[PDB]
């Protein structure tokens, strides 16, 4: 399974340099952009945060938290521990630490996993009146050797594109690093313009 994307990172990602490490992010983001395709997610958030972790936040559905008959395990679970829109386990297995929280439902659902292991079983941890998902992840330096440091332009540029391509989106980029924050908020206007 996954103990396969850690031992061959190149093949899952392109490149285990800068860029593969900005790819993580365009992974995560790239989930967020199909619920709004889908039409229930209007908002995206990037954070870099101080550390150089990376927390993305959308106000969609929620992934799906229920358990799923072929697997005995939550939706949500076999999003980030199987191999597969189909690259979140990806990004687990190349991060230190991914944590993820469901809002949905009135309740906030709370898993998270180590270098792609589970910690815990999917736990109510919270109550909520809001929804949508919130990934945050680590990425691994056993991984990615050559640099874990973010590049705020470099996202923030995709970021500018992916408003563009998806026309209606609001998505921003924010950076949290010290001496350096920043945030750009990007939104292009559909007929209402
Ligand atoms: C923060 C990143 C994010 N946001 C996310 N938001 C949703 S929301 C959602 C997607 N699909 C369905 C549903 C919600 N619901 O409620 C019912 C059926 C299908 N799903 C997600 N999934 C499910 C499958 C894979 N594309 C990752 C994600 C992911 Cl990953």
């Amino acid at each position: 399974g996954l103990e396969a994307v850690r031992k061959r990172p190149g093949m899952y990602i392109g490149s285990t340099s800068g860029e593969g490490l900005h790819h993580l992010v365009w992974e995560i983001v790239d989930n967020s952009i199909d619920e709004a395709l889908a039409g229930f997610a209007k908002s995206i958030q990037v954070i870099i945060e101080p550390d150089d972790s990376i927390t993305v936040i959308d106000d969609g559905r929620g992934i799906p938290v229920g358990i799923q008959a072929k697997t005995g395990r939550p939706a949500v679970e076999t999003v980030f521990t199987v191999l597969h829109g189909v690259g979140s386990s990806v990004v687990n297995a190349l991060s230190t630490s991914l944590d993820v929280r469901v809002y949905k439902d009135g309740k906030v659902y709370y898993q998270e996993y180590r270098r792609g292991a589970v910690v815990d079983d999917l736990k109510v941890i919270e109550e909520t009146d809001r929804h949508g998902t919130t990934v945050h992840f680590i990425p691994d330096p056993e991984i990615f050797t050559e640099t874990t440091v973010y590049d705020f332009d470099k996202l923030a540029t995709r970021v500018r594109e992916l408003a563009f391509l998806n026309r209606g989106l609001h998505i921003s980029i924010e950076d949290r690093r010290e001496g350096q924050e920043d945030k750009k908020e990007y939104h292009y206007e559909g007929l209402e313009h």
